């Protein structure tokens, strides 16, 4: 009977930007994949196709490049500039979501202007503005890790559908996908990112794992305990199964040496670790 | 400050299942990619690695195959059986999230047991159980559509960074990604999915588009107006740009015939169309 | 000590082109992914960086779009025009390789200008020119098929590394990738493509498979025996394993009904079926 | 008329193996993606479905894991053992093709048994046996590199379809894909791979590029001149376009700082650099 326009947003996604800093012979590279989306009063655009309030996605894209010309210290600083621009520049635009993936490059033998991609991880940043408030979530993804031992899994309940054998020595491999929310915008973004990355890696490697859930809890705890500016961290860790191959059919034993790395299916353990007393469900997680 | 375990869930993801129905010589094929995750009291598993409450992800996987043996009418009904099983079977398991992608197959020349994959779209279903509440969201993805005409875009504000020109004839191409939430589990799931797919395609094709936002609104309205069992539908539609190539430098015109289909960037228009008065932010959308 | 420039080629790869035919209200869509590479005397370009003979890849790109404006009967006809243009338009260019992927679209409810992608298969074409000689290879890929029965596999040798049990009833699933070489350019390309596709599907479905190798042989035989303009057809067929899940542990049985579709590893069966007397190793297969 | 079985091969593709060396607390990891295909007399398998000569692909897979138990010094040595086993172990198997991708891992803070994946490049190896002849090709792929300056492109011919402006300062970005053929099995495979990688990177970075063709030529020349065990090296280098954004409409200049990194299309330059007088078209390149 009665239809209503609910939450909505729009903009330009995946604007690939490469900013070269070359004021001197020592060139610097910043490589981003940027997405911009606006929120506000776009009722008529949807119900009547009246585009008076529709800042073209093409325009949003042009703005990303125009702002890049001035340079930016960090990815987060760049997103903050964009968000402020759109929200304050148009009265009907009350907020939005600006995100970016940051790709890393290393110099080729310390060369001044020749680099190679470091594809071992991807950094992410998301800024959400709502009225007079804003929140930032930083993250890391695509970071694959593995422990060849120091991982166990036993003591689980058994039912008629249970066939898994307990173990005190197995491989624990996963893809680190973590995202943390800052409780302030006054942060040394690059320093905290480097710190968090190291904390996650350290907790993963040094925690004698009795469960993937436990390892994840330790990784999250290390981050919250170390950085006051972080209120919560969310992680999604797949348990990439490395099956110990049965070689007895061929007359050989397998002392935890030969494994089959299966693609699918995979365990998927996810959790939110929070600072006691912090917000329970911030809107930025809705996406 | 102290660290606290917040929202969390775990299970087996992407369990690929193929169920063949062969009671008669006329075989039937059901092809699914299933994910199972439980929610409940898993505090100890995280803080101490105590797995007493941890129904192994391997066990969850076995349960999917065991249940498939009995057959299932629809993907949603299969998920409902799984969800009820885990929630009712373990006191500490209070709910969960079960999802699946359904892949379509067509018979080869009406053959009794030879088929070919229809890859033009993928059907999805997500079930979330919270206590006695059962919420289901069905959807479609990977369905690419295009209108060669019947699309315009003008009347947008021209700010200092706007270079896009107004037009009364352009291509409108997108990938239909839609998800709708049922307000009841007593639905003819297959019939509604077919109807919804048809309504979306119809609105996309017959609406003279003045904006992607308008086309999306009409698609959503048609669904809600036609199906009382649906409370809301959310869509995420990219505007996959097909740029009219400028051939004038080569001494030729281009009467809306030759286009360059760009990969990135792309416009991304998203919105929720709701039945007036329905729930604003159902938890199932958080994932 | 002494180095020599061997085989070489360069050009523009993956030029996405969409050609709309709209002389009438009944629009038509041709969607291609085109690649152009030239061969000839580019010695100086490599050893000295002398670009006198280097027709810019950007120029090759522009040519694709400029030629598309005139329209084309089939993809092969389009590649023929491009190859002729480059080899004859430049003295130092003696040949090249022009290829394309063709994507299929279906009308939405028979609409005049609204379509949806048929992603169930991708058509390919490759043209190679060498001096005054040219050859065309057409193909199909991405077409997934499956037989739920009518497939056996027994009688294979059993060495100390063999554990596979023989069977007279298993699922046979694969992705049809086939390419065939024409012995003449005067062909009804569209009609032959549709015919070949049908013959491959028919042979796959109606052949009681004793081995994937036999099924493939029968598929290729059908093609060669049906089309005089085809001298050989090459196929690469993966055996996408669907494992019968063991349900005995759950007190059940599995009468060829419940399967686990594994991603990797997979069997890979490949072969060339040719017309007796035809060329053994045509250069076009080198790429 | 008369149909004949031509070249053919079959086996198991993409067997994911992880071999852990743990004789001491200092664990080592070897991660491979292995493919095994046999060649020989398989006539009856194709024409009659007689599997007497068909060593099951499952058996080939089992052999890979059983052989891994004994360990291997290098990927090439591992493939060599496999090839000899199958050709020598079965009279009707006269040759084959064994290949593998090798994935790299780095220790986490020098941990004894905790690692993270180095996804910046993938090492490859292919062995082909044809009767008494053996040939090995090693390679590297997925290595993305970029020069922010030190690249020019001018002096190219200009026809009616040329719009590209000459330049003396542009970005040169590509994905390094190279494969080289050894002329002997007496090679320190790991040492040569590390050396070739360094030579390719060094040549790419230090060569003032007047054309991608020239840069590639220098990369190849360096490898051949340095390693007597290599007879030829083939490269496929895309020119991943980074377009200098025009900000003049906004009254801003862009001194080679802000770029748009386009996905497709892309230039694709390929060449073979050979030791003078070596084999022109070795069969291994055909696949
Ligand atoms: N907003 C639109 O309907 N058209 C589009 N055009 C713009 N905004 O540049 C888009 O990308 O979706
Ligand atoms: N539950 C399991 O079968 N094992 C797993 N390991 C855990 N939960 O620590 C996993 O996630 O696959
Ligand atoms: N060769 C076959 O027909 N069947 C297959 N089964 C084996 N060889 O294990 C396969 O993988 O293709
Ligand atoms: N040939 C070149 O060196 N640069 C390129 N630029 C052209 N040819 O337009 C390319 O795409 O490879």
């Amino acid at each position: 009977t009665k239809v209503v326009l609910g939450q909505n947003q729009y903009g330009k996604a995946e604007v690939r930007l490469v900013k070269v800093t070359r004021n001197t012979a020592r060139h610097e590279i910043q490589d981003l994949n940027v997405t911009s989306q606006l929120r506000g009063d776009f009722e008529a655009a949807h119900t009547a196709g009246d585009n008076a309030h529709v800042v073209a996605t093409d325009t949003q894209k042009n703005t990303v490049y125009a702002f890049a010309r001035d340079g930016f210290a960090t990815t987060e600083e760049f997103l903050l500039r964009l968000g402020k621009h759109f929200t304050e520049g148009f009265d009907w635009v009350t907020g939005g979501r600006w995100a970016a993936q940051q790709f890393f490059w290393d110099r080729i033998n310390d060369h001044d202007h020749a680099f190679s991609r470091n594809k071992s991880e991807v950094r992410t940043a998301v800024l959400e503005i709502s009225g007079s408030e804003q929140a930032i979530v930083a993250g890391i993804e695509g970071l694959t890790v593995l422990k060849s031992t120091g991982s166990e899994f036993h003591g689980f309940p058994r039912d008629k559908y249970t066939t898994l054998q307990e173990t005190t020595d197995r491989i624990l491999a996963t893809d680190v996908s973590a995202r943390w929310r800052y409780n302030t915008v006054e942060v040394d973004f690059d320093a905290v990112y480097a710190s968090v990355r190291g904390l996650l890696l350290k907790a993963f490697a040094e925690t004698h794992s009795l469960a993937l859930q436990q390892t994840m809890y330790e990784m999250g705890r290390a981050v919250i305990e170390t950085h006051p500016e972080i209120d919560e961290i969310k992680m999604s860790l797949p348990n990439k199964h490395h099956f110990l191959v049965d070689l007895q059919p061929f007359g050989q034993d397998n002392p935890n040496e030969v494994f089959y790395a299966a693609d699918r299916p995979y365990g998927l353990i996810e959790a939110t670790i929070q600072r006691e007393g912090s917000r329970a469900d911030h809107p930025i997680w809705s996406n």
